C-alpha cells in the first residue's frame, strides 16, 4: 500500500529514496530527490495519475537548509506542470534519508 | 477507496512515522492503536480510539507537552462516516480544552487499524 | 481567544476571499451566510450555515463541480464548541457523500457570521 | 481583525502589499513581499510574538513561477531561523498583490 484512492483523486503514502530493491541511495540530497520522484513517478502510474496531474506536494526534509537543493529537483519534474500547492515540513527521516515526499494527483 | 500496490517503488512510509519538536513544538507521529505488547486492539472504533489516545497521551508526555498544549490534531480515518465515533471519544480528551484546529483524513492504515491520530503540542 | 489589531498594519484580508480554478480543481472563496439581498443572515449557527451551503452549491455548480466532488472542506468557526451545530448541516449537504478531507479551524469571521466554509473540488 | 490568539499561539490573517495608509505598493513582486514582511513585523509584535516564534508561513501566490523571488525575500526575514512548515499555495488576489503571507507563532 502506497497509497489511497478516493473519489478521482490519489493521496500517495511518503517516499523515501531507496531503490525498489529495498537499499538507500548514495548521494547528497539532490540525488536522494531524484530517488524520491522516481519512485513517484512509479506510483503515480500505478494509480492512473501522473506529474502532470499532481494538485498537491508535501515535502519532508530533515533540514529546513537544504530546502533549495530538493527543490532543485522539484523543478525538473514539475517544469512544465507546478502543483497548485505544495508544503516543506521538518521531519525526522528513516536511517539517513534527508528527504521524503508525498503526493496527490487526480486519476486521469 | 482503493489501495495502490506497485513493484517499482520500494514500500512507502507514513509521513508522520517518528515525532520531532522542532521551536518549542511537537509534532508527534501518527499514533495508531497498538498495546504494549504490540498488538492491535482490534475492537470497535471507539475502543481504537481510546487506544490512540492512550499512546498519544504517552509520546505527549515524554515530549515535554500535554493534551491541554495540543493546538492541531490531524484524525487518519478508514471511512469518514465513522468520524462521529471518534469525536465522540476526542471530546472525552479535549473537553474544557478542545485544538484551535482539527483536520479528518480518509487513509489507508495499518493492518486492522480504523483510527490513527496526530498532534501538534507546545512543549512546556 | 483574543483579536489582535495593530495601526502599524493594514487591515487583514482572509485568504479564501475569491475562487480559483487550477489544473481541474476548483478552489472556492470563503462562503459566509450572506443573503442574495446582501443581508447578513438572522438567525443562529445552523441557519447561517444553511446560508453558507446554499452560497456553495451556487459557486461549485457555476464552476462545474457540485457537492458530490467536493475534495475537502474548511470550516471556520469561532469556537469549537459550536462545530457540532455546523455538522449537522454538514452531515445534510455531505450525507451520501463525503468529502475525504475537512479541517475545523478557529478564526475570527466578519461581523455576526459565527461560520464560513471553503471547499475544494474537482471540476470532471 | 489581523488575526486571533488561541491557547498561546497568534493565528495571522492575510497580509497583502498594502502600506500602513491602505495604498498598493508600487515595484516588483520583491518589494511587495518585502511591505508583506514589514506588516506581519507590525501585527506579530502586537500579538507579542516576532519572526523568530513563527512556526508556519503560508505564502498565497499568484503564479508559482514567481516563487523564486519570493523565497529570496522570506530568507532574508527567516534568516538566523526558519519556521518548521511552510507551504505556497496558487491564489486569486485582491487586485494588484502578487503576494499575500500568513504565519503561525508562539506568543
Amino acid at each position: 500500500s502506497q497509497g489511497i484512492i478516493v473519489n478521482n483523486m490519489f493521496y500517495s503514502s511518503g517516499q523515501i529514496p531507496l531503490t525498489p530493491s529495498g537499499e538507500m541511495v548514495n548521494g547528497d540530497i539532490k540525488e536522494q530527490t531524484h530517488q524520491v520522484f522516481s519512485n513517484l513517478k512509479a506510483v503515480l502510474e500505478e494509480a492512473g495519475a501522473s506529474f502532470e496531474t499532481v494538485v498537491k506536494a508535501t515535502v519532508f526534509i530533515a533540514d529546513m537548509e537544504q530546502f533549495a537543493e530538493v527543490n532543485e529537483v522539484y523543478g525538473q519534474y514539475f517544469d512544465t506542470h507546478k502543483p497548485a500547492r505544495f508544503c516543506v515540513e521538518v521531519a525526522r527521516l528513516p536511517k539517513d534519508a534527508l528527504v521524503e515526499i508525498e503526493v496527490i494527483a487526480l486519476v486521469k
